[PDB]
């Protein structure tokens, strides 16, 4: 991997200074841990019962995440490969994953989130995606499940937190030239971000709600697109549909998406819109 970089360059942190407090999620388990005054981290694990391709998949991920340097991308604190099971030390973000956060902070009788908060989450991810595109990296799995938040209160920062699909399928998140032709460019991530925008403004709904995979395949290929989420404003939905243009030569880059997300923030008719319950 190059971004130029070898396993040489990672920070090998000894297993003696690592222990795992609690489990967080699961391919392969992921826990919360401590290191060293104590440092709080997230620990991704390679199960010791594994094959050869699993090994060069696990480290692959380690060098890729370690080569990034961006505030909207999960930091790699350290690495523990010389002790079985091999670890990847990652930035711990107390806000949890994005899909859970929106479904759990969904307003209910209360005034949990306003629309300005979700525009910030979308721009946080859009700025991280701009960093990937500028450095010619294609993610291939821009979804709400792979996004994390530093904290739950105001001032939260969203960050892309996983690179599982970027090894070297999420039908509902991929453009036609992806699932039918196997082509992947920076415009493939533009389509997925548009689906992510829909996840954000629907507050965690599953895209194409009652459609299975092949239904989405034939629906998207024939020109069909999703309806706006409940109470979604005009300028926001137009960003989703511009991301879902059939020809990738007409979808916008992440510099243009960032500008349009900025303008909706500068629109009182957008940020004063009430979220449903
Ligand atoms: C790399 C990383 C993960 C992470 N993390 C923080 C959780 C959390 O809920 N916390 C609240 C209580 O305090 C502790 C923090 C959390 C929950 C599930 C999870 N699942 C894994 C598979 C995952 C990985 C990447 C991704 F984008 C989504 N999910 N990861 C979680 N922080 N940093």
């Amino acid at each position: 991997y190059c971004f130029t970089s070898s396993i040489s360059d990672l920070k090998e942190v000894p297993r003696k200074n690592i222990t795992l407090i609690r489990g967080l999620g699961h391919f392969g388990e992921v826990y919360e841990g401590q290191v060293s005054s104590p440092l709080q981290v997230a620990v991704k694990t390679l199960p010791e019962v594994c094959s050869e391709q699993d090994e060069l998949d696990f480290l692959m991920e380690a060098l890729i995440i370690s080569k990034f340097n961006h505030q909207n991308i999960v930091r790699c604190i350290g690495v523990s490969l010389q002790s079985l099971p091999r670890f990847i030390l990652l930035e711990l973000m107390a806000g949890g994953d994005l899909k859970s956060f929106l479904r759990e902070t969904r307003p209910r009788p209360p005034s949990s989130l306003a629309m300005l908060d979700l525009l910030h989450v979308a721009r946080d991810i859009a700025c991280g995606c701009q960093y990937l595109e500028e450095n010619h990296f294609i993610h291939r799995d821009i979804a709400a499940r792979n996004c994390l938040l530093t904290c739950p209160g105001p001032g939260r920062v969203a960050k892309i937190g996983d690179f599982g699909m970027a090894r070297d399928l999420p039908v509902k998140w991929m453009p036609p030239e992806a699932f039918m032709e196997g082509i992947f460019t920076s415009k493939t991530d533009t389509w997925s971000f548009g689906v992510l925008l829909w996840e954000i403004f629907s507050l965690g709904y599953m895209p194409y709600p009652s459609k299975s995979n092949q239904e989405v395949l034939e629906f998207v290929t024939s020109g069909g697109r999703m309806d706006p989420p409940k109470n979604c404003p005009g300028p926001v939905y137009r960003i989703m549909t511009q991301c879902w243009q059939h020809q990738p030569e007409d979808r916008p880059n992440f510099a243009i998406i960032l500008e349009r997300i900025e303008y909706c923030t500068q629109d009182p008719d957008v940020i004063n819109t009430a979220l449903p319950i």
